[PDB]
């Protein structure tokens, strides 16, 4: 089962997470994290906000003092796996053998093959470096493009708009946050950015650029001082492709944590996984998934008789004013809606139902009814539609009721 | 590696396929399978036409000579494994144990929800209990209704015609076999299906049934004498979600066969795998993949040095005078046409290339093209797109020079 020694590809948050939780488990087997950042190990979110703003990374490396005697090789590449021999070759010439291999290898910003060769400045916002070097041009009154109607963009946007850097953006979809977000919550966050100040464009592609100016495809133009691209991300799968296990943009795995190959295992960013909500398989990108994927497979390789990771999907995105929570599927036959929809001093909350039983929800600036609903999701609830709706109803109390 | 004994779930193709291989590359161990039909194991593709027109199911059987030695279960389910215990419960109450376990189980036809409460006769088509209960319908002058545009109904819908059977047929998508043809040769089939006097219904579904009428989305009617529902199927992965394995509509495989449980392996209609020209994983449905999938899988376990399944997909369908051999991709960037598209003795190659290299082609009533189309097809051939089109070409040749 747990077989020792234990190596780790990948040092971000999912791998933190499972190397703390076989300590806290009470594995005390030798463990080695090979991790191709030459960084302390750092969590993503700040890069898009209070990191991009004031630059201290002290204030956003992982806590590890709960995985103690780990070796962590930081700015070393595992360039493959031999999976009969169990081995990992790494980039400093050095071999590591391993009883139990685990894939963190998380995943990196899809590339803009139309700015391919561009001769003005193009990055993608992922790591620390990025991060450094766009916040390096958040000049006042620059002109930034954001490419893509992600989160990560949108949360540069409102950092950026608070810097006074003038922000247009481009979006490929009818609307922004085309994944995993009600049509509500879209088409709200629309207003909020554009209030603030955010030039958006919908349904439009970059076809190229020429000496500073990016051009899409309605013909037109749009000049800027530096281009973030945020068109998604693609798996970090690689070493699992090459060495024969299963993978599609992302190595599958089921609630165990293995992959197709024995001794073997993969979580985070990295996974394709069953998302019990849908019952498909999605490789899921959030900071919930891979913490609370880690620990549960980690969990399971010390006392298999635990059970496989159950948890459903959930995130945050803060942009601006707006503290977004989102849990579950963006929808279902209804929405109710709890409060006003507004710009001014906005709070609300979205419930969405499949033949009366919550399959989603979302708070905006609301946190107090967040955990609640997302207790009522996980029982899969079926309240009464009426109290839902009804603002005198409070949700935690029904939570327990 | 492979650890006797061998356990085998389901008794179609790719199992018979799979056990013969076993025996013949050298295994000498036991091995058991176990089949939920009462039946010697039997060939699907006759259901459709030589068997539904002629019915002897003696013509059909598959050949498990090269298996000698295998103790087949017929007319048993299995209910359930235990992957830790390494043990099958079946439907007659015994228990099997195994070294490796073999998910062969296939798929079965999806039903029509609107249909679920029925009083007219509806069917599906995939068993020989299936075949010869529609058999027993095919009166000269009923009215047969088939739903879905796939092949199957129209290997039927050709059989019935030659039988005297009028044929009605309604299809959701805007043209028939709508999954892995190119469209070039979808809209010739219904031309075909057309003038031999089926009675074709695009963009329609089915929303109901009252009293030996169907009734569809654009609030029409056709009355029928029977319906054969040919929708598409669902894998049948019951055991391995239960036991936890990866699924999704469909049990996740590497080329090796490998589940993500460790000594258990699937092939055939019920896996979900990568294709090698799209670098996606699908399911692949076609009677040369469940024989060839099965064949490289028993290979590599008898025989670890040998290479994982690589076989790209090819099918052939027979519809009255049109015989149909698809490879590869529907589409590319360019189709070459070799040969006048028409319903006077209909003889037609189509070569389908993606940035010069082809990456799939079609044959209709022209077998000698399909073999050599399907060499260069498998090395990424890039011919001069002149001589593709050139009739003059010899393609074997081709495939040599
Ligand atoms: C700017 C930004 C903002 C974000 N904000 C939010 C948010 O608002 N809400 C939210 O839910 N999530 C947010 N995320 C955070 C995010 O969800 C987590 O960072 C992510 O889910 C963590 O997954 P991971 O550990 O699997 O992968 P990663 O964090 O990508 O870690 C994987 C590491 O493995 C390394 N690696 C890859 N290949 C090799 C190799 N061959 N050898 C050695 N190392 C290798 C990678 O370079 C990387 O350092 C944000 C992310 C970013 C970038
Ligand atoms: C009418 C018809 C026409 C066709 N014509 C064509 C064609 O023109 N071209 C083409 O390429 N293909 C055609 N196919 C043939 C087809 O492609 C093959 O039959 C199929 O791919 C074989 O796959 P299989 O062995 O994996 O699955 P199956 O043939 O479905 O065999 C699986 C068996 O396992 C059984 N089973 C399931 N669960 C259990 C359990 N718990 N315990 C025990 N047994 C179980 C199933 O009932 C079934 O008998 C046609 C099929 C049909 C039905």
């Amino acid at each position: 089962a747990l077989k020792a020694p234990v190596v780790v590809l990948g040092a971000g948050l999912a791998s933190v997470s499972f190397v703390a939780e076989l300590r806290q488990a009470g594995y005390q087997g030798l463990i080695t994290v090979v991790g191709d950042e030459a960084e302390r190990p750092y969590d993503r979110p700040p890069l898009s906000k209070d990191f991009m703003a004031h630059g201290d990374a002290e204030k956003i490396r992982l806590d590890c003092k709960r995985a103690p005697e780990v070796e962590w090789l930081l700015g070393v590449t595992a360039q493959s796996f031999d999976p009969q021999a169990h081995t990992v070759a790494l980039s400093d010439g050095r071999t590591l053998p391993y009883g139990t291999l685990v894939l963190a290898t998380g995943a990196a910003p899809r590339a803009l093959p139309t700015l391919q060769g561009a001769t003005m400045p193009v990055h993608t916002l992922r790591t620390l470096e990025d991060a450094r070097r766009i916040q390096a041009g958040l000049r006042p009154q620059s002109r930034l493009l954001i490419v893509g109607g992600g989160v990560i963009g949108l949360e540069l946007a409102a950092t950026a708009r608070t810097a006074g850097v003038h922000v247009s953006l481009v979006c490929t979809g009818p609307r922004l946050m085309s994944r995993a977000a009600p049509a509500t919550l879209a088409d709200f966050v629309a207003r909020y950015h554009a209030a603030q100040g955010v030039d958006l464009r919908f349904e439009r592609s970059v076809t190229g650029s020429v000496d500073g100016v990016v051009l899409l495809d309605d013909g037109t133009r749009i000049a800027a001082d530096m281009v973030v691209v945020g068109i998604g991300v693609l798996a970090n799968d690689a070493l699992a492709r090459a060495a024969g296990l299963a993978c599609d943009d992302g190595i599958f795995v089921d609630a165990y944590g293995r992959t197709t190959c024995p001794d073997v295992y993969a979580l985070g960013d990295v996974t394709r996984q069953r998302n019990p909500l849908s019952g498909r398989f999605e490789r899921i990108e959030t900071w919930s998934n891979a913490q609370n994927q880690g620990i549960a497979v980690a969990r399971h390789l010390v006392d298999p008789t635990a059970p496989g990771y159950a948890e459903l999907p959930w995130y945050w995105s803060d942009q601006g004013a707006l503290r977004i929570q989102v849990a579950g599927l963006a929808s279902g036959d209804e929405e109710i809606v709890r409060g006003e929809v507004s710009l001014d001093a906005p709070k609300f909350t979205l419930i969405e139902l499949q033949k009366g039983r919550i399959v989603g929800a979302t708070c905006v600036n609301n946190a107090r009814d967040f955990a609640p609903l997302r207790r009522l999701l996980a029982v899969g609830a079926k309240p009464d539609r009426a109290a839902l709706a009804d603002p005198a109803t409070d949700l935690r109390k029904l939570a327990a009721a």
